[PDB]
RNA sequence: AAAAUGG
RNA sequence: AAUUGAAGAGUUUGAUCAUGGCUCAGAUUGAACGCUGGCGGCAGGCCUAACACAUGCAAGUCGAACGGUAACAGGAAGAAGCUUGCUUCUUUGCUGACGAGUGGCGGACGGGUGAGUAAUGUCUGGGAAACUGCCUGAUGGAGGGGGAUAACUACUGGAAACGGUAGCUAAUACCGCAUAACGUCGCAAGACCAAAGAGGGCUCUUGCCAUCGGAUGUGCCCAGAUGGGAUUAGCUAGUAGGUGGGGUAACGGCUCACCUAGGCGACGAUCCCUAGCUGGUCUGAGAGGAUGACCAGCCACACUGGAACUGAGACACGGUCCAGACUCCUACGGGAGGCAGCAGUGGGGAAUAUUGCACAAUGGGCGCAAGCCUGAUGCAGCCAUGCCGCGUGUAUGAAGAAGCCCUUCGGGUUGUAAAGUACUUUCAGCGGGGAGGAAGGGAGUAAAGUUAAUACCUUUGCUCAUUGACGUUACCCGCAGAAGAAGCACCGGCUAACUCCGUGCCAGCAGCCGCGGUAAUACGGAGGGUGCAAGCGUUAAUCGGAAUUACUGGGCGUAAAGCGCACGCAGGCGGUUUGUUAAGUCAGAUGUGAAAUCCCCGGGCUCAACCUGGGAACUGCAUCUGAUACUGGCAAGCUUGAGUCUCGUAGAGGGGGGUAGAAUUCCAGGUGUAGCGGUGAAAUGCGUAGAGAUCUGGAGGAAUACCGGUGGCGAAGGCGGCCCCCUGGACGAAGACUGACGCUCAGGUGCGAAAGCGUGGGGAGCAAACAGGAUUAGAUACCCUGGUAGUCCACGCCGUAAACGAUGUCGACUUGGAGGUUGUGCGCGUGGCUUCCGGAGCUAACGCGUUAAGUCGACCGCCUGGGGAGUACGGCCGCAAGGUUAAAACUCAAAUGAAUUGACGGGGGCCCGCACAAGCGGUGGAGCAUGUGGUUUAAUUCGAUGCAACGCGAAGAACCUU
RNA sequence: GAGUCUGCAACUCGACUCCAUGAAGUCGGAAUCGCUAGUAAUCGUGGAUCAGAAUGCCACGGUGAAUACGUUCCCGGGCCUUGUACACACCGCCCGUCACACCAUGGGAGUGGGUUGCAAAAGAAGUAGGUAGCUUAACCUUCGGGAGGGCGCUUACCACUUUGUGAUUCAUGACUGGGGUGAAGUCGUAACAAGGUAACCGUAGGGGAACCUGCGGUUGGAUCA
RNA sequence: GCGGGGUGGAGCAGCCUGGUAGCUCGUCGGGCUCAUAACCCGAAGGUCGUCGGUUCAAAUCCGGCCCCCGCAACCA
RNA sequence: GCCAGGAUGUUGGCUUAGAAGCAGCCAUCAUUUAAAGAAAGCGUAAUAGCUCACUGGUCGAGUCGGCCUGCGCGGAAGAUG
RNA sequence: AAGGUACUCCGGGGAUAACAGGCUGAUACCGCCCAAGAGUUCAUAUCGACGGCGGUGUUUGGCACCUCGAUGUCGGCUCAUCACAUCCUGGGGCUGAAGUAGGUCCCAAGGGUAUGGCUGUUCGCCAUUUAAAGUGGUACGCGAGCUGGGUUUAGAACGUCGUGAGACAGUUCGGUCCCUAUCUGCCGUGGGCGCUGGAGAACUGAGGGGGGCUGCUCCUAGUACGAGAGGACCGGAGUGGACG
């Protein structure tokens, strides 16, 4: 970490030395990601750090930011009552959690009937859910693609507090996760690979090996272009492979697409990792 | 006799 | 004439007064940053890395010291193509000159930096033991010789740097000899010591040597002053002194030997941390506080550590030697170098300039002079960095235009603002004139002086050409045309300056108080305004406001602050009288206190900034001459303060020993019979193994009813039956005696409740701990039944309490009243002590009030917002418990005192109500009506919700109503 | 089951009648309400609303009690006084442990630096002293030498450097102590009223915590009719 | 290997000796209070680990199967 | 053994990014024939391509694979020789 | 009518345990058969479910045959010797083998095959090497060769159990290792006789023993191969480690 501060300075200098060098700390992962136009390029930079900058470093695969979503729908109740004398803290909310349309995120519905939960406490309930959803409901990753319907609740004239209702809301989400079976999501990436038709088969074979799907192929100029969607984690190291397959005559451009459920095996591994 | 508390 | 000088505000509360912190308005800067940007003058400009430095430059000069001649520019001579009379080519230091060398002088100045340094520094004032190139005064001398040596030559070693060997040579280079005295040595007699020539035409000029002066510079000494820390109190063996010897220009432990045992320090030594000092600068009414950039003086340092050499002067920025780290060269053997001179580069940093020009002037080195050298200096460049002056137009202009903003849509505001019209043109721009900084120096020419000389030289006049980096100088003049020239911050209060719109505890703002949750003068934008202006804001920084460290000029009953009390050393302070001294003090004088700056009066730049003449001031210090009241010293006194003695009085004053009565407990026995004991109510407990109760005898410990008291005694803490023994203090009466013998007191020392600790005793009662029983949601409590340490004694330790009057001690003074207690004189006096109340005065108020918290004086202790914290760490003390001394970071905008109006109280008093009591009839249970909640529903419309919603809005939903 | 009436229309969803049927209920847990006389209690009657639709509301008469000793207690209100740390005013204020996060700081086996004391070692260059040897322009000379000097060597002083052992200062250290700041956490309620056991001071013992208990002290406690 | 357990939500009875589910707390409804706690009144909730066997009948007895404890697990 | 042919509606359809005999899933055909699978393989992203089955020619006598049984073979690595 | 004895003692047993041997082979280890699958496709490059068949003697065991008128037992040291189920070096097939480097299987036993830290350790983990740090058998090779740390006498203590004496597949500190080699074997070294008359030399070679390891650099050649990164075979030369 003494060389970490030096690493910052080293990366700054390296960026000045080479425009193609791009240093960027991924906020979600909290890991600095070094971008290069080639493996050898990055290698030389790292070697330079070790010597010129005198910064000992070890390269690694960028961590992937995953998300969670309830795979099942279940109505749940969250009750929080803490009254032992004087001003207490009562709050009960019955919230129905249902898998939302992928990408629709959170679609909270206030279906409170009979004004069981007073209007003033309603926003707190929702806000409390949102905060709890941001926290991991399965492994620790932000819960997305879920719909919470507060159909029923309970309140006390004195004990009930907005914060109590936020607590009750969070409690509901917890028990919902136990019944709604959240699943980990992985960020899919749309990759556009262009190469001579001679290597087309090999490229598509690589994508399938990664786990990605070939969207389709299309003729451009002289080099065929294959559209595909590959997981970010799997996409790592594609550059070298592409050049190897195409004899350094292949180019690819990857962009984020959506979040797909991590393979049950992979999901299990992620949960294990997050657990410890 | 007992007789706490009240973001 | 040298003065003219002094503002507050916001924020603790429901409100108030006080206390107290925080914040703000001002001024200032080597500034930085952001935004903006016409011009000029003057000035300033690496605060950081005493970090590392590429390149050039910053110290040379002299041929009137000398051998020479490397050049070159000539001359003469001789050869030459032979301009047939010049040219060429050679020779000749031959001359003008001059490379290199010897020599002399300078290089110790000038320029840079502030690392080190808390005094071998600086500043002020004194002093004896010195030295001093160049300059200047006076008096003498200046004779006659010698031996070298560079350059040079040959040779030779090295990559280079740098050399080696042999030969030759000069001097104002070097050494004898003579000379030797207002010199040195010595008591004296005696003895001893120097020199250089050069230049012009015998003379003049310059230089040389000896001595004594002058000036100047420099060295040295002493006293006072010059940061912080005691959570640094001891320090020191050349150490302190002496003596002798040596050493220095000189005094000196400067050095050495020997001898003695000193020296320094609470008036701060030693050690630690920080730091160049000063004249000055900034702030301040001042006193202070802060600071030491530029300018001037002084000191210190020059890659780091160290040393000497030369010299008048250095332990030497651009010298030497050694070591070290760096950089560079190398043939690997060895070499070379030092920007804290100027400019400049890299690095560091928020941030600080051009590898300019000229020696025209001033000043310096060398020279006879001419001249040469000078990054000193004079100037130019960049930079709004500051200061100062000026400009960006000026009059007219209602059309009160458009257009913007706002509006009650009437209008208002921008705003005479703009258009429009009439003028002016600073400055910029273009053109053309034009100072002054310039003195001198160089030619002649003249007279005089000098001399043998109308020579040469010197002096003063005279005459003729001639010297400006800045520079396109200032300044003046002319020409075209308002043309080419305004921005920045702010408008909730403080604080001068308000609306609209957008946003909606979000975004945001903010020095403080706070502002923002849908009518934001507080955010953001717009319109309008306010303040400043080529600047305006922000940040950092200092002082002020802050009387908030209070010398001037504050506090301590309750706000922070009186040591628990006392004794007492050092220290501070001290009644009254005479004489004496003159230390302080006061007066006058004299020397000094650099210049600059500041101040006053002036002068000069068109003004101002800026520059300059004179004065004032420098508040201080030394010395001399005076004054003598007060303070001090000395001497003699006096009695009034203080003290002693004679006599008597009161007292729970202390220490020791003895004794009495009451009660509790226990033990033994008698009588007697079922309870006792305890509580709010109980229970545990005790009792038929005879309790409790009652009576008798005995044992032991502790404390002394009543008297008894706003009583008494004691420094305080404390002290209570009676008796004796030992002992301290206080007070009164009337005399005598002493003669200021006093007061306070850092440090120090002693005393010091209760609890606690050590050792050895004692132990009735009481009772931390502990146990059980209750109480309670729980009850580690309060209550009950038991019960150990301890409480008691001896000796030792601890050293603290709301150790309180939350009020230090001593002295004097300033209306009264009612009491207590204890003397004393003759009902009326007069002392000591004490309680309550109260006047003036004082106090924020409460209160204090002759026992002051009034009015003053002496000395001491202590305080400087609330927390953190009387804590940590260190020291000291302790057996331990702990005590004592005593921080910081961090955090908050308060904390606090007294009093006021409420409210409230399981505070008090006085009243009252179907409040309770005394009664009567009900509700809660059933069925049903009705309202409500909830749940259900396509919808079950909406509102009402503790008392004070729920047969409520609804005094009447089949449709309508709805 | 059979009707009546009002009304466009009585299924949802009217009142009423007739016949039949004949539920719970045998006096109401804890708790709780009204009423002091023409009152309660009970008995009928009328009215508004309104087509129709009262056990409600509003109003009218009939009959018609019991009990009040009193202020000990409960609750509320008024007035006077007193304490107060309360002021959207006791539904006030407010203390500490514990949980979590963050910040500064103390201790800590130690670890790495700076500075420095003491005791030694060391000895470049230079300067001074001595002189194994070597060498020598100027002076002297008996002409051989001599005087004197230089070099070398040696000694003293001393920089770099080295070693041991302390002191001090700074940084860092598993873990740990207390402090502060958070946020509607948990546990109680210690203080402020006599705060419900007056509080507080010193000391000692005990206890999850605020604290409790003993001993002595202070008033900076209320109360007193 | 030898023993003891597995019963309303929690901790405990009942088993021995078949018929014949208790106690305290918690929970729920009503009350008290401004409200909460405390307090008062009323009520619900184990078919007895998991099956099999026996018996007219099984928490009870027998035997597995799982669970959770205790003890033993040695000497060359 | 060898020389040939080895197909046509038709890439059967669906699905498949693509899937044409040869990913998978449904089919499962018909046609010209001597005969030629809605394909037994290799192959391709899919294609294509290379076979094969099937069949015709050539060749001129046996040929092919099960059953029962005799005897052998592999499976079969160790420490003094 | 219960216990302790490690303070112990006597008579007996290999009728009966602990050690080593034996028998056995459950277990262990090694190999094979079938092939569901995995491997983009594709059982068999590599791997392999559900099941099946063997081999070794190799762990943990079973049995109690040898030894109780005694067969010393963990680990280390010294010294070895064999097997091959091969760790390195040699040869080869396949590969999901571009090269380099691997994977897997076959052949091969000539030689070679760490030092330290910690622990009694074997082992293991760790540090740093190496071409490699092989796996087993040999009374878990080797105490009439050494050690004596472990373990199992008598002393003592802790935890624990027990009323206690004492005890523990707990721990802790301390605590006597004898033997002059007759025979076999082995390393050396002589005497006798023989080999056909005696004697002095020089030999032939049946037979036996020893030895046999390997790194790195350079060249080939930055050549083949690879888009690059990298980087050879084959062949040649030099210089080391260990050992003799
Ligand atoms: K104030
Ligand atoms: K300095
Ligand atoms: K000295
Ligand atoms: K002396
Ligand atoms: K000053
Ligand atoms: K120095
Ligand atoms: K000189
Ligand atoms: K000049
Ligand atoms: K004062
Ligand atoms: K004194
Ligand atoms: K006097
Ligand atoms: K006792
Ligand atoms: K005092
Ligand atoms: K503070
Ligand atoms: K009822
Ligand atoms: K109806
Ligand atoms: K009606
Ligand atoms: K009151
Ligand atoms: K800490
Ligand atoms: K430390
Ligand atoms: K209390
Ligand atoms: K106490
Ligand atoms: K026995
Ligand atoms: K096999
Ligand atoms: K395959
Ligand atoms: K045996
Ligand atoms: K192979
Ligand atoms: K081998
Ligand atoms: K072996
Ligand atoms: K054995
Ligand atoms: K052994
Ligand atoms: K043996
Ligand atoms: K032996
Ligand atoms: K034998
Ligand atoms: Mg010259
Ligand atoms: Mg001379
Ligand atoms: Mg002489
Ligand atoms: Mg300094
Ligand atoms: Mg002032
Ligand atoms: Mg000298
Ligand atoms: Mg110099
Ligand atoms: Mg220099
Ligand atoms: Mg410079
Ligand atoms: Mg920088
Ligand atoms: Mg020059
Ligand atoms: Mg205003
Ligand atoms: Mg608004
Ligand atoms: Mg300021
Ligand atoms: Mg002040
Ligand atoms: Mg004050
Ligand atoms: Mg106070
Ligand atoms: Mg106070
Ligand atoms: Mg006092
Ligand atoms: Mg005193
Ligand atoms: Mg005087
Ligand atoms: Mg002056
Ligand atoms: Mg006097
Ligand atoms: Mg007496
Ligand atoms: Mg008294
Ligand atoms: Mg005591
Ligand atoms: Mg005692
Ligand atoms: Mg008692
Ligand atoms: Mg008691
Ligand atoms: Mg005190
Ligand atoms: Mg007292
Ligand atoms: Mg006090
Ligand atoms: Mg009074
Ligand atoms: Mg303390
Ligand atoms: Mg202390
Ligand atoms: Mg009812
Ligand atoms: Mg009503
Ligand atoms: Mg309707
Ligand atoms: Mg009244
Ligand atoms: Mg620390
Ligand atoms: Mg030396
Ligand atoms: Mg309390
Ligand atoms: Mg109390
Ligand atoms: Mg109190
Ligand atoms: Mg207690
Ligand atoms: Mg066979
Ligand atoms: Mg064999
Ligand atoms: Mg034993
Ligand atoms: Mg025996
Ligand atoms: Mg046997
Ligand atoms: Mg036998
Ligand atoms: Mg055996
Ligand atoms: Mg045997
Ligand atoms: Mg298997
Ligand atoms: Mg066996
Ligand atoms: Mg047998
Ligand atoms: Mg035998
Ligand atoms: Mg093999
Ligand atoms: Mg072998
Ligand atoms: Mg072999
Ligand atoms: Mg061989
Ligand atoms: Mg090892
Ligand atoms: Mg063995
Ligand atoms: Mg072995
Ligand atoms: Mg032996
Ligand atoms: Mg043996
Ligand atoms: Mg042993
Ligand atoms: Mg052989
Ligand atoms: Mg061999
Ligand atoms: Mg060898």
């Amino acid at each position: 970490k003494a060389d970490q501060d030096k690493m910052t300075q080293a990366l700054v200098k390296l960026q000045e030395e080479d425009p193609t060098f791009h240093a960027h700390t991924d906020e979600e992962t909290g890991q600095v990601i070094i971008g290069g136009m080639g493996e050898l390029h990055l290698d030389i930079l790292v070697d330079r750090m070790k010597k010129e900058f005198n910064v000992e470093c070890n390269v690694g695969a960028p961590m992937v930011s995953y998300r969670e979503t309830f795979k099942s729908s279940a109505q749940v109740q969250g009750k929080f009552s803490r009254q032992s004398g004087g001003r207490g803290q009562y709050g009960d909310v019955h919230i129905e959690f249902t898998p939302n349309e992928t990408g629709a995120g959170f679609e909270f519905e206030n279906a409170i009937v009979g004004g069981v939960v007073p209007r003033e406490y309603i926003p707190s309930v929702e806000a409390g859910l949102k905060d709890a959803m941001e926290n991991g409901v399965l492994a620790g990753y932000p819960l997305i693609d879920v719909k919470a319907k507060l159909y029923d609740g309970s309140y006390h004239d004195v004990d009930s507090s907005e914060m109590a209702f936020k607590i009750a809301a969070s409690l509901a989400l917890k028990e919902a996760a136990k019944k709604c079976d959240p699943v980990i999501l992985e960020p899919m990436m749309k990759v556009t690979i262009e190469m001579p038709e001679e290597y087309m088969g090999d490229i598509m074979g690589d994508v399938t090996s990664r786990r990605g799907r070939v969207d389709g192929m299309e003729p451009r100029g002289n080099a065929q272009v294959v559209n595909a969607y590959v997981p970010l984690s799997e996409m790592f190291g594609y550059a070298t492979s592409l050049r190897s397959n195409t004899q350094g005559r292949g180019t690819y451009t990857m962009y984020f697409d959506h979040y797909a459920e991590v393979p049950k095996s992979i999901a299990e591994d992620i949960i294990k990792k997050n657990k410890g």
